[PDB]
Formats: C-alpha cells, structure tokens, sequence
C-alpha cells in the first residue's frame, strides 16, 4: 500500500489518479431528488443520492432525503451518508434515525465554516433546551456532552412522541476538519475513528451510522473509505491486497462524489497506512494514537 503511496508521492501524480477515479465513477440516475417538490430537501443542486440507494423515510406524503445507503458486503458494514439537514430537514433527519435504528451520528463539518452556512443546528446544545420536531413527531435531548480540544461526543437522547420510547444517540463531532481539507494527522483522524468504534456505534447489531458534513461526500467519503480499508485489511488473509482505488469506487456506486479533493484521497492512504500498525498486532499505537492527538 505504501509502496504505490511512494510511486505515486514519488511522481507527484495524485491529481492524475484522483482524476482517473472521477472519470470512471458510476453513474446512476437521481430522479426522485430532481423532482421539482424535492428541491428544498436538497443544500446542494448538485449532490444527490441515487435513487437505487436512497434512504426512503416511512412517511407517506414524501419519502424523501437526500441520503444514501453505503452497503459495502465484503467489509461487512454500511453506512448512511447525508447531506448536513436544513432547516426544513432536521425532522426528516432524526426520523431517518429513528427508521433506520442508527445509534450514532457521525458529524465532520462545523454549522459555519469561514463566513459561510454549512449545516442548520439539528441538535440541541442546551440541556434544558430540548428541541421538539413536530413534523415527524418526535423529542430530542441533550444529555451531556464531553468537549476534546478537536471534537466533542455528545449524549443525546431521542424519544418517538408516539410510542414513549426512547433511545440513546450519540453524537460524534469532528470540529477541526476544514472542508475541501484534510485532518490534522492520521494520528488525530485514527484517535477519532477509533473512539467512534470503541463506542459500538458501529456493531452490526444496530442501524448503519449515519455519517455527514455539508454535502455528505467529501469529508464523509474519506472517513468511511479510512474504515472500510482497515475493515478489509483485518478481515482477508493478506491486507496488502486492499486496494483503495478499487474500495472508493465501489462506494462510489452508492453515492457521487466521494472524496473531494486528491489530498483527500492522499491523506486516506496515509491514515489506512498508520491504522495498519494496530490491525497487525501492535497493541500500543492506539494509546499514541491518543496522546499525540493532544484531546485534552
Ligand atoms: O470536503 C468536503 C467538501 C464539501 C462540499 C460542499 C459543497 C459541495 C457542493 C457545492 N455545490 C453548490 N454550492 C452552492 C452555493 C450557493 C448556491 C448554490 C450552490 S450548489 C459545490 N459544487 C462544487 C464544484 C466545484 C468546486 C466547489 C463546489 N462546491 C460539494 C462538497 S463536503 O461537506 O462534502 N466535505
Ligand atoms: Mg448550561
């Protein structure tokens, strides 16, 4: 893996590849998110979900969000990627949640991002300030909340209006990943995903995560393409025949755009690379891992 991040670092062609994968990526029609009473459900007229792997909602007046089902079978998880809700769409968000039994939410993008609006405020962030979505009938609490220097988890608890019940959703909050960019380090990035993982939050026993920044694409498709890869290297018998390329074309069959940038393409090899030292025995480097983040 390392030996192609050298020949290709080597040869500073990383546009080339990354361009390579845009050209070749699937297309499949998005006509539900094109029809014209659709069109405030979508923050970006140019990113949606295709219509063969789109979340449906169980309503009826209107199924849909501009979300997708990433189900990657060889590595064993899914993921549901979504755009960051709008105003009109929190509801829809946490009735998607609730639909679809994810425990946990994966957020990389902050609400505003250097002067612009990237993301409505779906999620309380005060305990006695509760919020109520009427739409879709259901109640969300903030719980409490634990605040790092580059992320915060969040306790948040969300009740069915309808049937009392209520669940446990946790809330992990990348707040230092700049978009188009990339995170400050592998190291930062792995402690992330790791403590996402250490959560439960992914155990097939629950609904897939549901991932998302502004788009649902750039920082979302690197975070899950890091996960895949070092699912894939812990599960065959050889994790040198893991091919990145290969593994974000197949999610690429599930949404557009995946990976923004070609420094997100590269820093998804370096944090595979890294995330291999823990994958092949040593029980040490997720403790480093935390201390060089630098969370406290
Ligand atoms: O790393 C990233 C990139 C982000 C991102 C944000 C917005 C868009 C869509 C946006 N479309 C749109 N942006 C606007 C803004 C105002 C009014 C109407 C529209 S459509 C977009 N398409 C672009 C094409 C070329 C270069 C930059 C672009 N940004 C894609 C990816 S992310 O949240 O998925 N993470
Ligand atoms: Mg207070």
């Amino acid at each position: 893996m390392e030996k192609e991040f050298e020949q290709i670092d080597k040869s500073g062609s990383w546009a080339a590849i990354y361009q390579d994968i845009r050209h070749e990526a699937s297309d499949f029609p998005c006509r539900v998110a094109k029809l014209p009473k659709n069109k405030n459900r979508n923050r970006y007229r140019d990113v949606s979900p295709f219509d063969h792997s789109r979340i449906k909602l169980h309503q009826e007046d209107n199924d849909y969000i501009n979300a997708s089902l990433i189900k990657m079978e060889e590595a064993q998880r899914s993921y549901i990627l979504t755009q960051g809700p709008l105003p009109n769409t929190c509801g829809h968000f946490w009735e998607m949640v609730w639909e679809q039994k994810s425990r946990g939410v994966v957020m990389l993008n902050r609400v505003m991002e250097k002067g612009s609006l990237k993301c409505a405020q779906y999620w309380p962030q005060k305990e006695e300030k509760e919020m109520i979505f009427e739409d879709t009938n259901l109640k969300l609490t903030l719980i409490s909340e634990d605040i790092k220097s580059y992320y915060t988890v969040r306790q948040l608890e969300l009740e069915n209006l309808t049937t009392q019940e209520t669940r446990e959703i946790l809330h992990f909050h990348y707040t230092t990943w700049p978009d188009f960019g990339v995170p400050e380090s592998p190291a930062s990035f792995l402690n992330f995903l790791f403590k996402v993982r250490e959560s439960g939050s992914l155990s097939p026993e629950h609904g897939p995560v549901v991932v998302h920044c502004s788009a649902g694409i750039g920082r979302s498709g690197t975070f899950c393409l890091a996960d895949t890869c070092l699912l894939l290297m812990d599960k065959r018998k050889d994790p040198s025949s893991v091919d990145i390329k290969k593994v974000l074309l197949e999610m690429r069959k599930f949404r557009m755009g995946l990976i923004q940038t070609a420094d997100q393409l590269r820093f998804s090899y370096l944090a595979v690379i890294e995330g291999a030292k823990f994958i092949m025995g040593d029980s040490s480097v997720q403790d480093q891992w935390k201390e060089l983040s630098h969370e406290d």
